[PDB]
């Protein structure tokens, strides 16, 4: 598990697939971008309970959610679709697994689009995110 401080400061989440940072747009679209200065990739992780986080786009003021068909969007209000198990994998990247749809992961495709929940799974490059400083 992670200590305090992981949650104190905002983060960028760097995806192994394509080198995309996870981006939360003002209108609730979620996607990836390679540019580290994009203002919409500054995220805030918040511990909801042990090993569970919500992920907020700071500038968008919206929380990452995974929907029942597997799509990603970001909502103004926190709901049960906004919670993820955060786990450090053996390769030192993290995964984010839906607490509601427990086989599905937050993931980005090589195109920059999100990858639909049902196509995700362990061992994919698409599900691996490295948190780092937002500075």
């Amino acid at each position: 598990a992670f200590p305090p401080g992981h949650f104190k400061e905002p983060k960028r989440l760097y995806c192994k697939n394509g080198g995309f940072f996870l981006r939360i747009h003002p209108d609730g679209r979620v996607d990836g971008v390679r540019e580290k200065s994009d203002p919409h990739i500054k995220l805030q992780l918040q511990a909801e309970e042990r090993g569970v986080v919500s992920i907020k786009g700071v500038l968008a003021n919206r929380y990452l959610a995974m929907k029942e068909d597997g799509r990603l969007l970001a909502s103004k209000i926190v709901t049960d679709e906004c919670f993820f198990f955060e786990r450090l994998e053996s390769n030192n990247y993290n995964t984010y697994r839906s607490r509601k749809y427990t086989s599905w992961y937050v993931a980005l495709k090589r195109t920059g689009q999100y990858k639909l929940g049902p196509k995700t799974g362990p061992g994919q490059k698409a599900i691996l995110f490295l948190p780092m400083s937002a500075k």
